[PDB]
């Protein structure tokens, strides 16, 4: 019964992330506990970030959104 | 690094027949809504409200998913 669980960010990446290590990103549902975006590194790791921080907003602009 | 965690934003309304389920798993207490995730025999993941009795019953009948 496709009602699948969603990816939410319970914690945030503190240190800014170097763009050369990221591939894309995608927002998490608004229904999640806290607002957040998930960054996909080129290695395939998912990383949670606070969309309120200026450094993450820069990353959201420079990087494309994940196809999925 | 902070990986995202699985949270239930929606619930399974109609009770699920235990015969279609393999196990279940709890979600973080830090998620907006309390919930549990059931893994169907076919390997799918269904979200459910651990508040409902039919859900509590399955939690006891079924083993915890070995994740």
């Amino acid at each position: 019964s496709w009602h699948r669980p969603d990816k939410c960010c319970l914690g945030y990446q503190k240190r800014p992330l170097p763009q050369v290590l990221l591939s894309s990103w995608y927002p998490t549902s608004q229904l999640c506990s806290k607002p957040g975006v998930i960054f996909l590194t080129k290695r395939g790791r998912q990383v949670c970030a606070d969309k309120s921080k200026d450094w993450v907003k820069k990353l959201m602009q420079q990087l494309p959104v994940t196809a999925r």
